[PDB]
């Protein structure tokens, strides 16, 4: 594999799409790779960490309990609900919500969620409240994932969800168990995770979350690093692209070969 630059270069070459990456020390916020790091692109499911965030912010200071049982009804589900479908008698505790949204990437539990934490204008405040000033949710699953051209909606900067996800998983402003809670989640993903590492070669750490949407829209945020650690973060997003599923998965593993190859920088 290449540097992990010229690899990104070509990811773009090959996709005729925008590709936006950070690669970040997660203990330091040091930043080692940035590329369009300060250029809009849709979260798509990725914002989930961010809204588990805000809802633990919310068990810290005492109003929210994980263990709360939530009772919804089939009208409130959304398209995409493998998890939240099956519990119209018994409900789901909040707990529950953030790992159905998180590890399997379930639309009607983050909404429930994001429904807690004041819709997207509250999620949006919270962001603020954290000192992030540009990543925002304007919209609900699962029409976040619309990825319009040129569309601030329901968009991050690479720059800017590398600092977020740092501030959530290291900064203190989440207690120590909540910091625990929002990694372990991210490590538990019952889709990506378990495919990714397959493909790693032993040692690798690997946490994530991924996202798609419309347009060719595709991107993950993870925790990766050798001698099972999560020495950093790295977030990468695609946008318009006309490219096949496949094809977007197997850049965004490419720019992460080009990591493996050249981790020492
Ligand atoms: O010399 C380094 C390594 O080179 C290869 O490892 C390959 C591996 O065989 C391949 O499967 C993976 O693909 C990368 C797949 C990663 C999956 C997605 C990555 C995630 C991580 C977070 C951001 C991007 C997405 O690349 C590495 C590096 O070339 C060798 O197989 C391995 O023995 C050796 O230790
Ligand atoms: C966010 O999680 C998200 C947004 C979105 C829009 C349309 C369709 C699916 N979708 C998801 N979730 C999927 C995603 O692609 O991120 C999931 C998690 C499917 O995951 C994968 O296909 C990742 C993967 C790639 C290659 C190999 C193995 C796994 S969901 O549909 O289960």
């Amino acid at each position: 594999s290449p540097q992990p630059l010229e690899q990104i270069k070509l990811s773009e070459s090959q996709l005729s799409g925008r590709v936006g990456m950070i690669e970040m020390d997660l203990a330091s916020g040091r930043t080692l790779t940035a590329w369009r790091a300060d250029e809009r692109f849709p979260m798509m499911s990725t914002f989930k960490v961010v809204l588990c965030g805000a809802v633990l912010a919310r068990v810290d200071a005492g109003d929210e309990q994980l263990e709360r049982k939530i009772h919804y009804r089939q009208q409130d589900l959304v398209d995409y609900s493998p998890v939240s479908e099956k519990h119209l008698a018994d409900g789901m505790t909040v707990g529950e919500l953030c790992a159905a949204a998180i590890t399997m990437s379930d639309n009607s539990a983050a909404n429930l969620l994001l429904a807690t934490v004041g819709g997207p204008a509250g999620l949006t405040a919270f962001l603020r409240q954290i000192g992030d000033n540009v990543t925002r949710l304007d919209r609900w699953e699962t029409e976040l994932n619309e990825a319009l051209p040129g569309d601030a909606r329901d968009t991050t900067t690479p720059a800017s969800m590398a600092a977020t996800l740092r501030k959530l998983l290291t900064s203190q402003r989440l207690s120590a168990r909540s910091q625990r809670q929002l990694l372990q989640w991210m490590v538990d993903d019952r889709v990506a995770g378990p495919l990714i590492r397959s493909v790693l070669p032993a040692g690798w750490f690997i946490a994530d979350k991924t996202g798609a949407g419309e347009r060719g829209a595709r991107g993950i945020v993870a925790l990766l690093g050798p001698n099972n650690k999560a020495e950093r973060i790295v977030v990468i997003y695609l946008r318009d692209t006309p490219a096949s599923m496949a094809e977007r998965n197997q850049q965004i593993a490419g720019i992460g070969a080009a990591l493996i190859e050249h981790w020492q920088r």
